[PDB]
């Protein structure tokens, strides 16, 4: 018999596919419940709401449940960035069965024998400001609808701002991370700030960039120490 709140136990069903409660010492992640009614929550599914893009319109998204989390560790690995500037909760979306890993060893970089397939920048880790670019990454489907998508800090810094694919062997002097340029943004004017985070939840405008690549941003950091995962959300996908 579980003593977990009934909506982790339900994820833990979902990422595991042993009793609950062990299975939940596997993820050596802390895993509370956000509260419907907090301000936290209100801001996140704004963000959801806001941010989903024009083009992604196969599905609409519910937001079920809301979880905050806390790796075991990531506070010690996290400071020597959690002072840099430029810090943002950005989107990250993987298909359920990575869940496991993810929790329990953090979001990696691909190793040298996977496909460099789908890495514009090249292998690192990669986030969205818009929901649904991310959302794409679950590969949910009609009959397997419900996805699970995480909201991380990241310690950006100083961005390399690039329009076109390229798998740069280094960043420059002075960068931190590199950003991709899109044709569409959340409305910056829009910004609002959680717990010292810029949160990116206005509505999608034209950024004003030619000459790209990209219809949306993507965020990109080459360190694993860059991240500071935050929130696990479970969504509902309404395919059309
Ligand atoms: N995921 C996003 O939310 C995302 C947000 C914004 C932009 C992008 C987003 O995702 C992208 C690419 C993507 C993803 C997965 C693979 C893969 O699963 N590859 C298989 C090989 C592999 N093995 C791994 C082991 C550890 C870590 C990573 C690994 N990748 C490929 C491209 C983007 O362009």
């Amino acid at each position: 018999k579980s003593k977990l709140p009934k909506p982790v136990q339900d994820l833990i069903k979902m990422i595991f596919g042993d009793p609950i409660d062990v299975n939940y010492e596997k993820l050596k992640t802390d895993i509370k419940v956000v509260d419907r009614d907090s301000e936290e929550a209100e801001i996140i599914r704004k963000y959801v709401k806001n941010t989903h893009a024009t083009t992604h319109n196969a599905y609409d998204l519910e937001v079920i449940d809301i979880f905050k989390i806390e790796r075991e560790g990531e506070c010690q690995r996290y400071k020597p960035f959690k002072q840099l500037h430029n810090r943002r909760l950005l989107w990250h979306g993987s298909r359920t069965t990575n869940f496991a890993g993810i929790l329990s060893q953090g979001l990696r970089i691909a190793p040298p024998e996977a496909p460099v397939t789908g890495y514009m920048f090249g292998k690192g880790i990669y986030f969205a400001d818009m929901v649904s670019k991310s959302a794409n990454y679950c590969h949910t489907s009609q009959g397997d609808p419900i996805g699970l998508i995480l909201l991380g800090e990241v310690a950006l810094g100083n961005m390399y701002e690039l329009k076109h694919a390229s798998h740069i062997s280094k960043l420059p002097k002075g960068k931190h991370s590199v950003k991709g340029l899109g044709k569409t943004t959340p409305d910056p004017s829009a910004n609002i700030s959680l717990d010292g985070v810029d949160v990116p939840l206005g509505t999608g405008i034209s950024s004003g960039v030619n000459d790209t690549s990209l219809l949306y941003n993507e965020y990109i950091v080459y360190d694993i120490a860059q991240v500071n995962l935050k929130y696990l959300l479970k969504l509902k996908f309404n395919f059309k």
